[PDB]
Formats: structure tokens, sequence, C-alpha cells
């Protein structure tokens, strides 16, 4: 097939051109893409902590290669991209675009098929380096935290996060416990690691962030030794000095914010960009009314209080030293 037709067929928009050369220019992978199907498939998807109703959907749609060309040849193509850049965190994270919901089932699980046939790459990956099988697949489940996510947001099944699924799939990102970490390069290329919170694991108790802090550097330094991080990079909603307004002393966010140093300017109040990130991770915002979001937490009336009051949220930047 040719990029433009493969395009036309998704119904892809015109700005993916430029991507699909890439992917045409790249050609098929050197081992062809493979997916589970049946009970193999089931498996996975419950190994990878897939909400049952989702692994049900998504091994029913599961696409053919006769009668799913088009989606055949971009699935193919974007493992491919995605496996060019294995271990390589320098590689930026792009894993292709959204298909139109028009094309079903398999179009709107078109990355979670991506993600599966993927698996047994970053999985030898992760054995080459040494990585212990629980802790491989402990990372891997986000898969299941973000296909839950995408039905919560939107009604129905999905996954749209495949850019940060990249990070995963590359063996770059690793979850110790109730925190991840990134092999990250700062802009003079010095070595750090991106700290990551990701949704499911229950309250970011003290105890559990302190334990994931501890693994970092053992791990780093045992299967990634060449990097030689010192300090954890985090960037969030979370590092906001203005949540101290609204939150309580109880607050494991208030309690933990504490330790970081925090290293980008007081930001200009009017700047909004900050917004649409606290709305995305408080309430997987997609556009509501906003006094009809929910007001049961104390963040949640926090977020729509400051809101209302004509003020913004900011993303704040900050690091802490490994132990
Ligand atoms: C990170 C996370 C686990 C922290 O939760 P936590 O440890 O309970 O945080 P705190 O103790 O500071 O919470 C204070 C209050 O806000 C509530 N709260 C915390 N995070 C919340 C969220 N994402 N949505 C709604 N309410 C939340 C708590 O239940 C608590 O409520 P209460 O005071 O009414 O009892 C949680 O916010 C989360 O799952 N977020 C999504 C992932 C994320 O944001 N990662 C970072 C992306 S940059
Ligand atoms: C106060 C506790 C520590 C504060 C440091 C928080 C750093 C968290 C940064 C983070 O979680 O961001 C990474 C996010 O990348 C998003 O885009 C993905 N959607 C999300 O999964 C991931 O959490």
């Amino acid at each position: 097939m040719d990029p433009e037709t493969v395009r036309i067929a998704l119904g892809l928009e015109e700005r993916t051109a430029a991507w699909l050369t890439e992917l045409d220019e790249l050609g098929p992978p050197a081992e062809p893409v493979r997916l589970p199907r049946g009970e193999e498939a089931r498996d996975l998807l419950r190994r990878l902590e897939v909400p049952e109703l989702d692994a049900e959907e998504i091994v029913a749609a599961a696409p053919d290669p006769d009668r799913d060309p088009a989606l055949w040849w971009l699935l193919e193509r974007t493992h491919h991209a995605i496996v060019r850049h294995m271990g390589d965190h320098r590689a930026k994270p792009r894993g292709g675009p959204p298909l139109p919901y028009e094309g079903g089932a398999a179009a709107r699980y078109f990355h979670v098929y991506v993600f599966l046939a993927t698996v047994p790459a970053v999985r030898r990956f992760h054995a080459e380096r040494g990585i212990p099988d629980e802790v491989g697949w402990e990372t891997l489940t986000q898969l299941g935290e973000l296909v839950a996510i995408h039905r919560r947001k939107y009604g129905q099944g999905g996954m749209n996060m495949q850019w940060w699924t990249t990070y995963h799939l590359r063996g770059i990102l690793y979850r110790l416990g109730r925190l991840q970490f990134s092999l990250a390069t700062g802009k003079d290329g010095t070595p750090h690691l991106g700290l990551h919170v990701p949704e499911w694991g229950g309250p970011l108790l003290p105890k559990a962030y302190d334990e994931s802090l501890h693994r970092a550097r053992p791990f780093f330094d045992r299967h990634f030794p060449e990097h030689g991080a010192r300090v954890a990079w985090g960037s969030s909603w979370m590092l906001d000095p203005q949540l101290e307004e609204y939150l309580t002393e109880d607050s494991n966010i208030i309690q933990l914010a504490r330790f970081w140093t925090l290293t980008d300017s007081a930001p200009e109040p009017g700047n909004a960009d900050g917004d649409s990130s606290i709305l995305e991770f408080v309430f997987r915002y997609n556009g509501q009314p906003l006094d009809e979001l929910p007001q049961r937490s104390s963040l949640e009336r926090a977020v729509i209080a400051h809101l209302k009051a004509g003020r913004h949220w900011h993303m704040r930047t900050g690091f802490v030293k490994l132990p």
C-alpha cells in the first residue's frame, strides 16, 4: 500500500502525511508483527491489568491483515518506529496519531494492539538488561490503567495515551513501587531520572514514596550503569505551591512537596497553561461545565474554587537528590 491510501482509508488528517511517509520509508519490522489471539491474548491483557470488559472487546475486535489492510500496514510500521528506539531515551516519544473512531473497535484499540505486538520486544530488552520479571511486568501494567482512563474519560473503550506508552515500550521507564522513573537527560546532556506518579496504586503515602526513592539509584546503577543519574526531576501540577492555600497538613502532596526544590521561576498569574493538566489528573476533564464536576474531595473543591475565583494553576518543576 501507499501512505496516502492508508491516510485516506483510515480518515487521518493531512498533517499526518509526513509521519506516514516516514513510516513508509522505515518499512515493516524484521520480526513480523504478531498479535496474540484468544486465551493467549486474554492471559496477556490480564497480566497487563486491562479490565475484563475492555480485554474481551480488544480480543473480539483484533484486526486482520486481509480485511484491515490499511490498519495492518500502520500497525506493523508503528511497531517498527517504536522498537527502532528500544532503550533510547534521547528519541522523542512518537507513538503515532489516534485513529478516527469511525473505524470501530479496531481503530479505538489500535494502540493497544501496538502495545501487545511490542511486548515480546520490550520483554527481551528487559531480559538483556537483567531487569527482574516482576519489575518488567509491574511497569507494563500501566496499559490497563490507561485503558481504564480512556473509558472513564470518554465513555467507550480505547487508549489514546500512546505517546506515553512509548516510554514503557522502549524500556526507558520502570515502575519501582509507587513511583515510576525514566532515563532522562537535561538540556546540557546531564543524566537524571524523571520521576512520575501513575494513578493506580492508592495514595502517595510517605513510606511508599520513600521506598520508591530508595530503589531508584540501586536499580539504575545495576541495570543501566552507563547512565549515572544522581537527581530525580519532576514537573507536575502537584508541585504548585498554590495548593497550600487549599490542602491541609494531612495531604500527602503537601507533606512530600516540602522535600522538593523548585527550579522554575514563579509563573505569571495570568498564565493559564497549567489549568488543563490539573483538570486532566483530578477529573480526567473532557469539557464539562465546571460546577458539574464532582466535589467530594478537598482537592476537587480546591481546583474548582481556585478557577472560579479567576485564578490559574501552574505546572512546577523541581528536583530531589536520589538517596
Ligand atoms: C498522586 C495521587 C495518588 C495523590 O493522591 P493522595 O496521596 O490521596 O494525595 P493527597 O493526600 O494530597 O490528597 C488530598 C485530598 O485530595 C484528594 N485527591 C488526591 N488526588 C486526587 C485526584 N487525582 N482526584 C481527586 N481527588 C484527589 C484526596 O482523596 C484527599 O481528599 P480529602 O482531603 O477530601 O480526604 C492522586 O492525585 C492521583 O492518582 N492522581 C493521578 C495521577 C497523577 O496526577 N500523577 C501526576 C501527573 S503529573
Ligand atoms: C509531591 C510528590 C512528588 C512531586 C513530583 C511529581 C512528579 C510527577 C510527574 C508525573 O507524574 O508526570 C508524568 C506523567 O506523564 C503524563 O503525561 C502521563 N499521562 C502520566 O501518566 C505521567 O504521570
